[PDB]
């Protein structure tokens, strides 16, 4: 409260520019200080659930040495659109980890729909996040229905600020044991579908990691990302997009420019 919108920034003007709603949570964990524009408002999650079902997945090999190494053989019918890595081992297979890893980093459906059946469906992933605190997160569908993003629509969305809150318990707090919270980290580290998003609106020189989330209608796209800036602590935000009609389209600048505006917000120099 006393630190949140310390400094405010035209959030209003961009999203009236763009059409739609966008809302944005971005934390520093130094001193605590907030940006926070629509932050409790719900979003569609789209494939940005992919990130939070991959800690999931660590969490649970935290009880199972051998999960992540696990090989899992899968068929034809499970390869659903844009699954660019699978497709690719369909023939051999591919062990949990490394299906985690193309969920994350190339956001393959298929991967994340293998993943999704292991930790028990949607409502096994909504109890691993209500298990670290998180009483906002809901995913009731499978890809790639959940992408609808009904506009009043509650399924399958979360809110900036929850967001926020619970990537930072996974990646920098004590949700994950501290092996499993670096993996969580290289992984988002690692992410291929970002570049034009919140790392578009972060200096080279320091260190990121990120999901995406694109649902392919109502102008309905996000990202979430930890930040390293050199020599002050991480900063962790959500920018997350909609818009009221059904071919609205998104957009990768508009995100980008909410997260600089988040990072001007917290007085972070970029
Ligand atoms: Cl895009």
């Amino acid at each position: 409260h006393m630190l949140t919108n310390l400094v405010a920034e035209p959030f209003a003007k961009l999203e009236q520019d763009f059409g739609g709603s966008i809302g944005v949570y971005a934390m520093d964990t130094g001193s605590g200080a907030t940006v926070s524009y629509r932050a409790e408002e719900r979003f569609p999650l789209c494939s940005s659930f992919k990130g939070f079902l991959a800690a999931a997945v660590l969490a649970r090999s935290q009880q199972q040495a051998g999960l992540l190494d696990t090989p899992i053989r899968y068929g034809k019918n499970a390869l659903v659109p844009w699954s660019p890595i699978s497709e690719k081992y369909l023939t051999t297979g591919m062990t949990v980890a490394e299906l985690s890893a193309a969920a994350v980093q190339y956001s393959d459906n298929a991967a994340a729909n293998l993943l999704l059946k292991e930790l028990g469906g949607p409502a096994g992933l909504t109890a691993f996040m209500r298990s670290i605190g998180d009483t906002t997160f809901r995913l009731d569908r499978w890809q790639l229905e959940l992408n609808s993003a009904i506009p009043g629509d509650a399924r399958d969305t979360s809110s900036p600020r929850a967001v926020t809150e619970s990537l930072q318990k996974l990646t920098l707090g004590s949700a994950l044991a501290a092996p499993q919270r670096q993996q969580f980290v290289d992984w988002l580290k690692g992410n291929t579908t970002g570049n034009h998003r919140i790392r578009a609106a972060v200096p080279a020189d320091w260190a990121v990691g990120d999901k995406t989330g694109t649902c392919g209608v109502y102008g309905t796209a996000n990202d979430y990302a930890v930040v390293w800036p050199t020599g002050r602590a991480p900063i962790v935000l959500a920018v997350y997009t909609r818009a009221p009609n059904k071919d609205d389209k998104h957009s990768e600048a508009v995100i980008a420019a909410a997260a600089r505006l988040a990072l001007e917000g917290l007085g972070v120099n970029g």
